[PDB]
This record gives structure tokens, sequence and C-alpha cells, in this order.
């Protein structure tokens, strides 16, 4: 049967942009390839330089987002390279037995394998490390990302009707729990090991350090700002795979969402913030109306401007009046 | 066309009551306006006598609730009085464009400015103030409130029937994070920027120190409990800009619940509790069957009956044993 | 009226199994009579023997689960024995009026008494003590529990087709804030009441020590597992009374999700994990499709794994590899 099937090999790219695909399937199910590596590596989060040991997929935190259709099989191929220091492993929210495939993918370094499975439920899933043991270490340490299995007709709203998007972004947002002297600041390791013990201590306060979108404070702004133009459909993908967020576009809306992400269900309209909870992924789907910069933040405002859980959306385009309009600029009374 | 439309202006009232309005327009698109005047001032939140220098919008915590339909046109005028120490602006999540109008609303003290928006999707929103550098100390300090946009023909319940209330009271959520000493006790600013330093320090814990309804511990109770009868549809609306919340109405349900507070979509039926996510107004609305006290409160009972998230609901009318009775009242066994 | 009706008696069993029930109701309306006894008693709640003076409903953590059909009255005996030292009540999310029966609840040691209630509305609620001044010191030491109230008619899909499960389980997630020294070692005690002071200073941080499910870490592991096979349809109910929580089954999904546990409302779909919140009871229903061992987690892995919330699942029955199969077993490069 499988035997049969057409096999297409896809390559990823990096966070937040999304490898090319079809919305509405154009064939038949088939066996989708891809490969991925892991990376033991340093990363700096934040302006002051703060210095972490990131355990990722593919080089980057989230790791990639993987793209298929309803009933499409997903084969993966795993590569632990020797020069990591730990044993990985991964679990798709979106795949059915064996821990979503963590009990059938634990590889040490110099080793690899290939799992396959089947893409039996539509919606955007959460995939993740779990070795045994050290589940939350390795989930916190920015190794999780995303999967989306697109209904093979495409989206549709809650009518029943085509929802089509012009661009798609993946946003992955990451809790960190960066461990603290005295004083309160953070300290530095040379291996990941050595931050083991002083890790799982800073992890059980619940209370992160750092919670960011693509990896570092302000990851998402200036030059790496997300574009758009008025007119323009967009769908954002956003995952977190430990802790709750609540996404908020600040200037717009979420026309279109399915916050806990399964698109066999009904979308939630004009949703101004959504909650998405923590181990899930959610979407949400806006066409833009007004030109300029918008802040794209978890609202809960501390987390967003304290923290680092904000970013930007800069969209091109005419302004439209009848929307809004200031009838007196800000002057003295 | 709009210089064509019909203009009404509404005076607002103090939460947790709500201006006079129409539930099904009986006009058609109108011009809106409203007045608000920004107001720095202290505020004793507890019964310890712990006071706050808050930023309000018109005086109160949380700022009034605006009312309008959809497709009407709001225009706001705001006022910071030269009596006022910081800058301060306003963002609509009602509104389309421009931060919710955030950036279009900047004003330092003695200064004013008016700002116009459609009202294009109905529900409950919130609105806050959100400037640059220091968003996060401006809401958490009390600057906040929610806008209704009812859809022109009222609410409907989730088979498209009309759901017409008696009264609607507006709850505001506000977390509070009070700088502490080395003992614990509570530090007391004269100006608002003396405690900016201490201010950011204390948020970054994401522990409040107060969680409160309508400014302070027990502003909904005793003399100023919340009121109905049996047999009086109530809608209550209920708002946290920042942090999530769980209402819930200790001896009664949501009969008819919007949690992410928008109208387009079907309400949720029989809840016991709800989520409202952080930056979220949400709606529920009851018809109350029995007599006696009750208490409403954010679920998480260490913040209501410890942090100060609960109320008071005392109605009227007769007891109705067949929903309820005590059988043999607490006796010696 | 009353006293015209049948009824009929159950005794309850302990979580996480449920009583004898039908899920159709196969007569008409009646008076299910339950007893409950109140116990104050030592439980050690993790590996290391921390002992805690836990408060329960008949015995355990959490209090068992009652099973009644909507519209039959619900008439329970409430006893405190005089070994008991503090004064108890319960509150039943599921009843209309006097804060859930709180208010015609309250026994004190020696007392008991009848309380009966009509079961208005479908779903799963919560009910937990809640007596005047100490309802969070008495919710977090254990006493809360849920009762379901089935539709007449059984459970039905988001197409209005019949749902009927195999097997019923209840876990019950309980949140524990136990005191520490300075060096962070937890506190003990002889009686409830000499930890009173140091229970309110632990859970004004709002961080607990211990988030278990059915009353202590691992409870639900080893021999205590639950259980199934691939071809059973099992709904699992799940409780909160005082926090949120993400249930999240890895290695499956929730085919068909009530996140806030209200039957009138149609399933959510296919949901990989799903928020229940603070002081709500939840639903999910799952067809097992694999063998194995599958990992039930609050889906903020720090949570699950470093304070308690985890529990397995041990399903019986023949691998399918067309829905996962390792084709290259972990191997050196
Ligand atoms: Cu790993
Ligand atoms: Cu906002
Ligand atoms: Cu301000
Ligand atoms: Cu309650
Ligand atoms: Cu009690
Ligand atoms: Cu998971």
């Amino acid at each position: 049967d499988i035997s049969t099937l057409p096999r297409v090999k896809v390559d990823l790219v990096k966070p937040p942009f999304v490898h090319a695909h079809d919305q509405v399937a154009k064939t038949g199910p088939r066996v989708v390839e891809f490969t991925m590596t892991i990376e033991e590596k340093k990363l700096v989060i934040d302006r002051e330089g703060t210095e972490i040991h990131a355990m990722t997929f593919n080089g980057s935190v989230p790791g990639p987002l993987m793209v298929v259709h309803e009933n499409d099989y997903v084969e993966l191929r795993l590569i632990n390279p020797d020069t990591n220091t730990l044993l990985h492993n991964i679990d798709f929210h979106a795949a059915t037995g064996a821990l979503g495939g963590g009990a059938l993918t634990q590889v040490n370094p110099g080793e690899e394998t290939t799992l396959r499975f089947k893409a039996t439920k539509p919606g955007v899933f959460v995939y993740h490390c779990a070795p045994e043991g050290m589940v939350p270490w390795h989930v916190t340490s920015g190794m999780n990302g995303a999967i989306m299995v697109l209904p093979r007709d495409g989206l549709k709203d809650e009518k029943g009707q085509p929802l089509t998007y012009d661009k798609i972004y993946y946003v992955g947002e990451q809790d960190f729990y960066v461990p603290k002297d005295e004083a309160g600041n953070y300290k530095k390791y040379e291996t990941p090991g050595e931050a083991y013990e002083d890790a799982v201590k800073a992890m059980r306060t619940l209370t992160p350090t750092h919670i960011v979108f693509n990896g570092a404070v302000g990851a998402l702004t200036g030059d790496h700002a997300l574009t758009a133009a008025v007119g323009e459909r967009v769908l954002v993908v956003h995952s977190q795979a430990n802790r709750d967020t609540r996404p908020h576009l600040e200037g717009g809306h979420g026309d279109y969402v399915w916050a806990t992400g399964k698109f066999r269900n009904p979308p939630d309209l004009d949703q101004e913030t959504w909650l998405i909870p923590g181990g899930t992924a959610g979407a949400a789907f806006y066409t833009f109306r007004q030109p300029g910069v918008y802040a794209y933040v978890n609202h809960n405002l501390i987390e967003a401007f304290e923290l680092g859980a904000a970013g930007h959306f800069k969209v091109t385009g005419e302004w439209n009046d009848d929307l809004m309009t200031s009838v007196v600029k800000p002057a003295s009374m």
C-alpha cells in the first residue's frame, strides 16, 4: 500500500517563514519526507547579552513548521550528531501512539532514526522533545516546534466557505527559566549538563525570566518585523509547548481564530484576544485594513513588554479615514 | 457622509453602573460622542489603608463602560489636565488601525485630542492606555476599561432568539503589584514617578499583591453589593486588561456566556465557570431564580478571598424549595 | 410531588473509579440519595514522605464523583464526625441557590445535615467546601470533588449522534501549598489549626509546592495506572477547583471534549490539549487506537514532571503500523 504511494521530499525553512506548500491538495495522499538535525548550541536571548545553552531542532527556536495534508504520511529522519552531548527524541502531538513517537525516536549523540506516522487529524499541533526524566528541561531549552495538518480542501469559515491566505507566518513563543545568583544576575555555564541542577531549581519557581518570540527579545522587530499589505489575508500560527499565552494584535483582530488549533471545529469570529493553552498550537486569520505598525503581543503586558513576548507587523498601503481618523490632533487645551 | 450623520452626546457613569442606552437600535448609524478626563490620583485599595498612585480614565478604576451599536462612529475627546504628571493615550481593542488609536492619542499634561473610529465588530472590548515604553506600568496602575458594541438588533441566544437584559453591571478586575520592603510591608510614594523603578521590579515577579473588583478590596460588598430580584435577567460584563481571570457566581451559573466577548459567536450555555483571557472583555447572562446573597468571584479562590477578587450580589424574592431545600437542618448526630 | 417520586440510594466508590450508573436513563426522574462523611486526616503526598493534614469528603482527595441525570433530585446526607476539629460545608456548582448549598450545610464536629437540590443543568460540575473566612484553606487542603449530571438521553456528538463510553475515570487535580522553612524544607504540624497561619502565607505566593492527581505524586502510575484496551471508548472527567490546568494525553487526543464541561454545548473535536479553568470540571472522550503506555499530563510540563501532575494509561491490544511505525530503529550514523 504505502510502497505504492508517491513520495515528495521537502526542505524546511527557518521560522517565522514557512516552506512551500499547497493549501488545497492537488494530489492524493502521499508520503511526505522531512529531515531534521538536532543542535545543542549557545544562544544569547536579550540585549544585555544573556547567554543560554539551547537544545534545538534544526538550529532554531522554535523548530521549523512542517506542513502536510490530512491523511498524508509524515516520514521524519531525525539525526543527533556526535557533537551533541545529550539524548533526544521527538513527540508529535499530531501522531497516534508511542508517546507521539517519543518512545520510538530515542537517539544518543551519533545516532539517527526514521519515524513514519499517519496525519489523521487536521489542525496545527505542537511537537517537542520528551526524554524520560528530563522532559521540561529539554522543552524549556527551546526544543519544540509545530506541524500543520491542513484539510485536503483547505481552510473554511464558520459557514463552510473557503478561506485562503496570501501569507503565513509561524510564531513560536518560548518561556525560559535562566538560573540567577543571590543579587539576581544570570548565571553562565560551559556545557548544558553543568546547568542541569540549577535549571531544575529555576523551573520549580514557575516564574520565567524571559518569554520570547522566535528565540530572543526583539527577534521579530526592526528589520525582522513581519510584513504585509492592506488587503492581504494573513494566517498566523502561534505555539506554546509549556505555558499558556494570550495573543493579541494591537490595532487589529483575529477575524477567524482556532484558539486550540483544530480545523474540524468552526473558528471563533472577531476575537480581540484568544487563549492558547500550554502544550497547544493555534491559528488566527486576519485581513489587514490599515497600514502602519502593529504590535503582536502576549496580552499579559508584563510578559510582553518586560519579559520579551512582543513582535512587530509592518503593513504598507493607504490609510482609511472612515475606519479611523484623528479629528483634533493632540494640542494645548 | 459623516457630516450628514446624526450625532448624540452621552455622559458616562461610574462603574459598576452603565450609562443609558437601547439594546435594539431605534435609529440608524450615528456619531456617538464621549468625553473622558485622565486623572492621576491616590487610591487606598485595602482595609489596612494601603495607598497607591492610580492612573485613571475619568477618575475611576476601571474606566467607565462605553456603549454603542455596530457601525456607529465613536468620537472621543480625551483630556489630560495640566495637573497630571505623565503622558497618556488610549488603545481601543474595538478599533482598527494605529494601535487601536494609541498612536493618534498621545497627550502630555495640558493637552487634549479627539479621535473617531468606526465600531465595525460587535462585542465587549477592552480599552487601555499604552504609552511607548511604559505600557504595563500604566495598565496595571488602573488605566483600562471596556466598550460594548451591541449588534444593531440586540443580543441573541445560540438559536438566533432575542436575549433581553433587565439590568447590566460592569465589573472591572484589576491586578496590582505594590512594591514591598524587606519585611513584606508595602512602600508609599509621594509622586507616581518616584514609584517607577520599584514598580518595574514588582511587576517582573508576575505575582500580584492585590487583585480587585472596582478598584478596591470589598468594593462590591456591603452597601455596594450588586442587586437584583428573582426573575430579573442580568448581563454582567467583566474585563481584565492584563491577566487571566475565571469568573464564577457562587449559587448560580452563566446561562449564556461569551467568554471572549464577541457576539457574532453563539454563547456557551450553562457555564459554571469561564475563562476570560488577559487583555479581553467577556459577558455573562443569567436569570436569577433564588433570593439571597451570591458571591461573584474569580475562581482561583486564593486570588478571590486572600487577594480581593470577590464581590456580592444581593437578590430579593421568594425562595424556591423545588430547586433547593434543607431537609434536615444541621443538628447533633 | 417529591414524596411521590421513586428513591434510590447509591454507594460511592473511591476515585479514579466511578459508581455504577446508566448513561441513558431507563427510569423517569428520581430522588438520588448519597451519604458522605467528612474526614480530616494526615496524608503523605510525595516520595520524600512529605505529610499534610488533608480535609476530605469520604476520606479521599478528590472527593468521590457523584452521577445523576438531568432533573433528578440530589439528596445528600453530610456527616461531620466529632473526631474532626473544624466546621465544614458543601457548595455544589451544580445547584441553584444558597451558595450552591454552602449556606445550608454548615456542620460543626458532631453534626450532620441533609440537603436536597434539583439537578437542572447537564454537565460535570465541581463541588467544594466553602466555610466563611477560610474557603481557600479548605479547598486547597483537598476538600473538593465533582458531580456529573448526564442528559437523560446520554451524551451526543457535535451532530446530535449518540456517544457511549465503555469506561469512565475521574481524575481530580489538586494544587497544594505546603509551608516551608528558610532552607526550603517542608514544615510538619500536629493539628490542622497549628498550620493555619503558615498556610495562609504559603497560599499568597500563588505558587503551589505540589500539583497532584488523585492525592499524591505518582498516584496513577505503576500498579495504579489507568487501564483500557484498543477499541475501547473512554470518558475522562477532570476537575480543578482552584487553579487552571491543561490536560493532554501524550500519544493520543481528545476526540470529543467539553473543556468547560457543559453537555448542552457541542464538544470540541480532535483536541491535542484543552484548558479547564480553575473552579471547573471538564470531560474528554477518546477511543484508543494503539496499545502501550500513555502519559496523561497537565501540559505545563514543569507542573507535570517536577510538581506531580502526571499519570499513566496502560492499554492492551495490537499495534497498528499504518498509524505509526519505526522505519529505521535508532542506530549509529
Ligand atoms: Cu531534547
Ligand atoms: Cu491591548
Ligand atoms: Cu496612561
Ligand atoms: Cu465555587
Ligand atoms: Cu471544609
Ligand atoms: Cu506533549
